[PDB]
C-alpha cells in the first residue's frame, strides 16, 4: 500500500435500552411508491421516529391507538392496524437505520440548531459586498451505508452553495443567461437555464395546470400569483431549465474573491465538529457514532503495462516520457488534414506557434503521419469578442477535417453568474461538430518545455486520431469486450418523449472498436429493449460469438429495466455478463497525504467499493468514486482493476484522469446531443471526444 488515508464515514450503531417499538401491518397492499410517504406521515401523526420494514411500520416508541388513519396527500386515506410491540434487534438494511437516524435529527432539531448557530457564530462575513452585488449558503447531508465488515457508517459530509441574495427574475431586467446553475426558492434542485421566454405568450389555462401539478409551497404560490393576475403575467419572464418563474430562482454560483472554505484539514475537522454535536444530541436515545474516521482498506493492483505497434513496452522503458518517444503507434489513418484556429491578443506575432506545428507536423512524420494543414484562421481579440469572432471560424468552412488544432489566449473576466471560457467553449462547440481537437494555450507554448509539451500533445492528438500510441499489453482478468453505455432520456411530464445513448466497445486490450451516439424519438416507454439492443447488434456485427465474455460500464446507476434487457439479450447472443454502475457523484472523500493513492479502496456492503482511479497531483481533497458489481461471476477486486488499467486509454499521462476510458465524457456528450430535433445515427472507430 502506501500512506493512511481517511474517509468521512463513521461507524454509527443504535443500541437503546428501552427495546419497545410499536408496529402497524397495512390494512391493503403496500403501494411501494407511497409507503415512503405512509411512513413520513407516520411520523408526524405518532411523533415518534419511524422505519419501515417489508408492510411493518416500526415506531421509536409506545402508541395507544389499535389503528391509525393517516391521510396521504393524494388526500387518500391509508388505514395503519398497529399490530403487538416488538423487541428491537438492530436493522436490517441501510434504509432502516438511515430512515430512523434521519428522523431524530428531526425530532431532535440538533442539525438546524447547528445551521442556527453556525450562521450567527460566522455570519460575520459568510455575505459579501462587491460592486456589482452574495451569500454562503451551508449545505450538510448525512447518509448510511454498510460495509463488507458489517457495520453500518455514517456518511457526513459538508458542502458550501454560494447564490446572490438576489433572483433570476431580477437579473432579466439588467443579463445572458444561458448555461446558469440556478436553484427554485422552496426546491432542492439546481438546474441549467436554456431559453427564457416571455411569460405573456402561455394564454392563461397554462398557468392553471401546473398551478395544480405543483408539490412546493414555492411553485405553487408562484403559479397561482401569475395565475389570478393579468397585470404581472406580462412583465415578468418565465425560465426554462421542468420550468419555473424567474421570480423564484436563485443563481447558484461557482469560484474580488477573498471568501474560501479553504483546504480540507479544517473540512475534516468541520465535519468532526458536527458529528460531535449529533452524538450529544441523540446519545441519550441509544445512538452511538465512532468518533474515528474510515481509512481504505489498502491499495489495488493492477496492469498497467502499454506497448506500442512494435512491442516496445514500458515494463521495459521505464521512462514514459521517454517511451512516448520511442513508440510506433498502431497508425490506421496514415494521412490527416487539419485546420489550425489561432487567437492572439493585439496585432503580434507568434513564431512559438510556427515553431511547434513545424516541430509536431514533423515530430508526427517521424512516427509515419502525414499532418497535411488544410486551412489557417487567425483571430485577433481582447474580451470575449473571441466567442463572438470564433462563433464563425468553427460552426462555419470547418466541414470534417480530421482534427482541428487551437492556440488559445486567455483574459481576465468572469462573468459574474454564467461559465465562459474559450478553453471549454472551443471544446463543446467541436464535440457537437463531432471533431477531434487539440486546444493549446499560448501561456503554455511560452513559460513550458516545446519538448515535454511536444509530447504531451502528441499523444492526446495521435490517439484523438486513431493512431493510438499504445496499447494495453494485458489487463487482469478474461475479458473479450469492455462496453460503456450511457442512456440520458430527455422528460417534460408523463413517462419519457425522446432520448439518447452512447456506447462504446473496447476490445481486451483496451482499444476502441468501436462507438454508437443515438438518438430515439419514441412512442411507448420500450426505448430501453430497443437501446440496450442495438449494442448487442452491434457486438455481433463486430465479432463477437457465443462464449464471449462482457464487462459493462453504467455511466450512471444501472436501472431495474436495463438491467433485464441485459440478462434477456445477454440470454439471446449467449453472451457472459458482468454488470457495473459508476457513481461518479456524492461520494465519500479521501483524505491523505499519500499523493500515489490510486487504487486505494474502501469496500462497501453489496459488492460496492469506493475506488480511487486518480492520483491526487491536484491541491489536497480526492474525489473517488463508487463501484457496485450489479450482475456477474467475477471478483470486484478484478472489475475494480480493470477499471483503473482502463484509465490509461484515456491517453493523458500527464494530467490524471478520474473516469475508465468507458465512461469518459459520456454524460457530457449524451447530455450534450439533446438538442432541438437533431436526429443523430453516428458510429465510428475514433475517440474524437478527448
Amino acid at each position: 500500500m502506501g500512506k493512511e488515508a481517511l474517509l468521512n464515514l463513521y461507524r454509527i450503531e443504535y443500541r437503546p435500552k428501552d427495546t419497545t417499538f410499536t408496529v402497524f401491518k397495512p390494512t391493503h397492499e403496500i403501494q411501494k411508491e407511497k409507503l415512503n410517504k405512509v411512513r413520513w406521515r407516520v411520523f408526524l401523526q405518532t411523533g415518534l421516529p419511524t422505519f419501515r420494514r417489508e408492510d411493518e411500520f416500526w415506531c421509536a416508541g409506545k402508541v395507544e391507538k389499535d389503528t391509525l388513519y393517516l391521510t396521504l396527500s393524494n388526500g387518500e386515506i391509508v388505514e395503519l392496524k398497529r399490530v403487538g410491540e416488538e423487541e428491537f434487534r438492530g436493522f436490517q438494511n441501510e434504509r432502516e437505520c438511515q430512515e430512523l437516524f434521519r428522523d431524530f435529527l428531526t425530532k431532535t432539531k440538533v442539525k438546524d440548531k447547528f445551521i442556527s448557530d453556525f450562521y450567527k457564530k460566522f455570519r460575520d462575513k459568510i455575505t459579501v459586498q462587491g460592486k456589482n452585488r452574495i451569500a454562503l449558503i451551508p449545505e450538510v447531508n448525512e447518509k448510511v451505508l454498510k460495509s463488507e465488515e458489517g457495520y453500518f457508517l455514517l456518511h457526513l459530509d459538508l458542502k458550501f452553495r454560494i447564490q446572490p441574495f438576489e433572483t433570476l427574475q431580477t437579473l432579466l431586467e439588467r443579463f445572458n443567461p444561458k448555461r446558469i446553475r440556478v436553484k427554485p426558492i422552496g426546491i432542492d434542485f439546481v438546474g441549467r437555464v436554456q431559453d427564457v421566454f416571455k411569460a405573456k405568450e402561455k394564454g392563461e389555462e397554462f398557468f392553471r395546470l401546473c398551478m395544480e401539478r405543483s408539490t412546493h409551497k414555492s411553485s405553487k404560490k408562484a403559479w397561482e400569483e401569475l395565475l389570478k393576475n393579468r397585470e404581472l403575467r406580462e412583465k415578468a419572464f418565465l425560465v426554462v431549465l421542468y420550468t419555473y418563474p424567474a421570480t423564484i430562482l436563485k443563481p447558484v454560483l461557482t469560484y474580488v474573491a477573498d471568501i474560501v472554505r479553504m483546504e480540507p484539514g479544517k473540512r475534516l475537522n468541520l465535519i468532526r465538529y458536527i458529528l460531535r454535536r449529533y452524538v450529544k444530541a441523540l446519545r441519550d436515545y441509544g445512538w452511538y457514532i465512532s468518533p474515528e474516521e474510515e481509512r481504505a482498506k489498502g491499495k489495488l493492483n493492477f496492469k498497467d503495462t502499454v506497448l506500442d505497434a512494435k512491442g516496445k513496452n514500458t515494463k521495459v522503458i521505464t521512462n514514459l516520457r521517454k517511451f512516448l518517444e520511442l513508440c510506433r503507434p498502431f497508425v490506421k489513418k496514415d494521412v490527416l488534414s487539419v485546420e489550425i484556429i489561432s487567437v492572439s491578443v493585439y496585432k503580434k506575432l507568434e513564431w512559438r506557434k510556427e515553431e511547434f506545428l513545424k516541430e509536431l507536423i514533423n515530430f508526427l512524420k517521424n512516427k509515419g503521419i502525414k499532418l497535411k494543414i488544410k486551412g489557417k484562421s487567425l483571430i485577433l481579440a481582447q474580451t470575449r469578442e473571441e466567442a463572438k469572432e470564433k462563433l464563425i471560424p468553427v460552426i462555419n468552412k470547418i466541414k470534417d477535417v480530421d482534427l482541428v488544432i487551437v492556440f488559445l489566449e486567455e483574459y481576465p473576466k468572469v462573468d459574474p453568474y454564467k461559465s465562459f471560457l474559450l478553453y471549454d467553449f472551443v471544446k463543446r462547440e467541436l464535440l457537437k461538430k463531432m471533431i477531434p481537437s487539440q486546444v493549446i494555450l499560448n501561456r503554455t507554448l511560452k513559460n513550458e518545455n516545446l519538448k515535454f509539451v511536444l509530447l504531451n500533445v502528441a499523444e492526446q492528438v495521435l490517439a484523438k486520431t486513431g493512431n493510438i500510441p499504445y496499447k494495453l499489453k494485458e489487463i487482469e482478468g478474461k475479458v473479450d469486450a469492455f462496453v460503456g453505455i450511457d442512456i440520458s432520456r430527455i422528460t417534460r411530464d408523463g413517462k419519457t418523449v425522446n432520448a439518447v445513448a452512447f456506447t462504446k466497445i473496447f476490445n481486451s486490450k483496451g482499444e476502441l472498436v468501436r462507438y454508437y451516439l443515438t438518438s430515439y424519438p419514441a412512442f411507448g416507454e420500450k426505448l430501453t429493449e430497443k437501446a440496450i439492443g442495438d449494442v448487442f447488434s452491434l457486438l455481433e456485427k463486430l465479432g463477437f460469438k457465443k462464449g464471449s465474455k462482457i464487462v459493462v460500464h453504467r455511466d450512471g446507476r444501472l436501472y431495474r429495466d436495463e438491467v433485464a434487457a441485459f440478462k434477456k439479450y445477454g440470454e439471446l447472443y449467449g453472451y457472459s455478463l458482468e454488470l457495473l454502475e459508476i457513481i461518479k457523484r456524492n461520494n465519500p472523500r479521501f483524505f491523505s497525504n499519500e499523493k500515489f493513492i490510486k487504487g486505494y479502496f474502501y469496500k462497501l456492503s453489496e459488492d460496492s467499493v469506493i475506488l480511487a482511479t486518480y492520483n491526487q497531483v491536484y491541491e489536497g481533497t480526492h474525489q473517488p468514486i463508487k463501484v457496485r458489481k450489479v450482475y456477474g461471476e467475477l471478483p470486484v477486486e478484478v472489475l475494480c482493476s480493470q477499471i483503473l488499467s482502463l484509465t490509461l486509454m484515456n491517453y493523458s499521462s500527464f494530467q490524471p484522469i478520474k473516469l475508465p476510458a468507458t465512461v469518459h465524457y459520456s454524460d457530457k456528450i449524451t447530455k450534450l446531443m439533446l438538442r432541438g430535433i437533431e436526429p443523430i445515427k453516428k458510429e465510428g472507430d475514433i475517440m474524437y471526444w478527448l
